[PDB]
């Protein structure tokens, strides 16, 4: 049996950029598996094989992520395999999707069935996000970014001082985000850090006015992110509409994972099935500024709360078999 992982949208070569990283930390967790995997890229390198230089059907299975070169080689590569393609979604603004006078489409077009693995538990935002789609097309729900914290070299934030109130870390999404983030951010009084491919200047839409901005500070590599969020009591976990009882982001475990409490907005998850425990939750502004300053003002709930949410982690990783053996199921093996 034999595996292939391909980046639908950026090139894979080193540990530089987002797209890059998490496509060699997903191939890292899938061959911890015991699944013989390669990355097709543009080039032959450290972590990849090139296009030209393996046979698009040597692969028993052909998984896509997506996070121009890139973009028209894996088509291509894609429109000559014979076999279903398993596509990751992880990304509510990246469905799968068919992209002049370099291209025939009988070289670009894909006629393959789809299936696409949906990180979001409802199935129907999935399907109605993949509507285009003329190819024949299947749906199944897999928590595929748990894959950070079953890593084998996974590890907790250890205790760190604190030098700031809430950190967010992340990138604007075309504003997708944008109540939210000034909701949550903006205008607090507290000292908050937003770290990531943001800038204040972004931040124009007249409909969410705001007086003061939350400091912005450049990006960091994707391995560092729970020891940034680390530097701060609390660390926000909000989502795009869609994601709201559906989805559970990265961001998630990498906040569980470090030394900042976790405070989701309950719109996000009204259920509570991150953590059944209202302590976590906030509404508004209002009740976000009254958390934190009640987590400031006392060790004790802070540091039970942290014991709390690493609990709730290491539970989670305590199921890796079953995780690693629903993946293999999601790829028909
Ligand atoms: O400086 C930064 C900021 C963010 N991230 C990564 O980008 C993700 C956030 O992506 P996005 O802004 O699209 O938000 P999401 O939809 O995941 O909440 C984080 O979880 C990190 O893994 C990163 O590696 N470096």
């Amino acid at each position: 049996m034999k595996i292939a992982i391909i980046n639908m949208g950026n090139n894979v070569i080193n540990f530089k950029t987002v797209p890059s990283s998490e496509t060699i930390y997903l191939f890292k967790v899938i061959s911890e598996m015991g699944l013989n995997v390669d990355i097709i890229s543009l080039k032959n390198g450290v972590y990849t094989k090139s296009f030209d230089e393996v046979d698009v059907n040597d692969y028993d299975r052909l998984i896509v992520v997506n996070s121009n070169l890139a973009i028209l080689s894996a088509q291509k590569f894609m429109a000559k395999y014979k076999s279903k393609i398993y596509y990751l979604f992880t990304d509510i603004r990246l469905p799968f999707s068919q992209s002049a006078y370099l291209y025939t489409e009988e070289e670009l077009l894909i006629k393959s069935p789809i299936k696409v693995i949906s990180q979001g538990i409802n199935l129907d935002i999935a399907k109605a996000a993949h509507k285009k789609v003329d190819n024949v097309i299947e749906f199944e729900y897999f928590p595929i970014e748990q894959y950070k914290i079953h890593m084998n070299d996974f590890q907790l934030s250890k205790p760190t001082k604190k030098t700031l109130d809430v950190i967010y870390g992340g990138s604007f999404r075309s504003g997708q985000r944008e109540s939210k983030m000034v909701e949550f951010l903006f205008d607090t009084g507290l000292n908050i850090e937003f770290f990531g491919n943001a800038r204040e200047k972004q931040f124009k839409n007249p409909k969410y006015p705001w007086t003061k901005a939350p400091v912005f500070t450049g990006k960091i590599p994707m391995n560092m992110v729970s020891e940034k969020n680390s530097q701060a009591i609390a660390a926000l976990i909000i989502g795009d509409k869609n994601y709201n009882d559906n989805f559970i982001t990265l961001r998630v475990w990498e906040t569980m994972a470090s030394d900042a409490v976790m405070l989701i907005d309950e719109e996000f998850d009204t259920k509570h099935r991150i953590i059944n425990d209202a302590r976590f939750y906030v509404n508004n502004r209002a009740e976000l500024i009254d958390r934190v300053n009640e987590l400031k003002h006392s060790d004790v709930l802070r540091k039970e709360m942290l014991s709390i949410q690493h609990d709730i982690l290491n539970k989670t990783r305590a199921k890796k078999a079953e995780w690693q053996d629903a993946f293999k199921k999601a790829i028909d093996l």
